[PDB]
């Protein structure tokens, strides 16, 4: 979900607003790197 | 779990039995395709 921040006076990095007026409220996002899965080629080929 | 049409008289489509009588209730299906994970070949082989 998105989100911004206030007025920022002092010490105002805590306070953060909605900004659902702009974004929407079910978005998808992945951290880290990306499921793989490994394999070994050549190894394969020569013991076939 | 399977499902029979009734005798369907006039828009009895909704009227619908079970037909538990015959079928399990717990068979598998799977819906769309299939599972797929995607590995470019040629290309790993050369810059191996």
């Amino acid at each position: 979900q998105a989100v911004k921040t206030t007025a920022a006076n002092g010490d105002q990095g805590n306070t953060t607003w909605q900004k659902d007026s702009t974004f929407a409220e079910r978005n998808e996002i992945g951290v880290g790197n990306n499921f793989a899965m490994e394999i070994n080629l050549n190894a394969n080929l020569w013991r076939n």
